[PDB]
């Protein structure tokens, strides 16, 4: 299966983010995964 999705929930086990991405939550809403680097 892909890796988790860039700029999605953090719905599923809440923190599983694929490669070394962080979860940011929002101000109420649930968190996202963002993956630290972005072009390079």
């Amino acid at each position: 299966e892909d890796c988790i999705p860039k700029w999605k929930g953090c719905v599923n086990r809440h923190g599983d983010c694929c490669e070394g991405l962080e979860c940011w939550k929002r101000r109420r809403s649930f968190e996202v995964c963002v993956p630290k680097t972005p072009k390079t």
